[PDB]
């Protein structure tokens, strides 16, 4: 079995698929899910990062802001304001990002920076 995870934005989607194991952030801390759990609804926190790791394939590490995980008995969404890839993700853009005072800049540069290798 696989777990079905597809990361969509409210303005547009990113990825679907399935994959081996997924682990998210919330505001009750971090959490792991395994394709063989029952259902669950958790919110993502501001600076969450989302990693799927693949059957015989590299993990995928993507940022989320300030996403929600939803987990069905056989299918997992997660929507949020928007995803960012760790290929695409700049240690400078995240960096600075983070520098930031605002709420919204800081999360998304905090967000990134986990992503990149960064913890807390």
């Amino acid at each position: 079995s696989e777990i079905d995870v597809e990361i969509v934005a409210v303005e547009r989607e990113i990825w679907s698929g399935k994959a081996t194991f997924v682990f998210t952030r919330t505001t009750s801390g971090e959490i792991g899910i395994l394709p063989h759990h029952i259902p669950l609804v958790a919110q993502l926190v501001d600076d969450a990062a989302v990693k799927i790791e693949r059957e015989g394939s590299d993990d995928l590490w993507w940022a989320i802001d300030g996403g929600f995980l939803s987990i069905t008995d056989t299918k997992v969404s997660i929507l949020a304001e928007s995803a960012q890839a760790r290929a695409d993700i700049d240690e400078a853009k995240a960096k600075t990002d983070s520098g930031s005072e605002d709420p919204r800049v800081a999360a998304q540069g905090r967000a990134r920076l986990r992503a990149l290798g960064q913890t807390v």
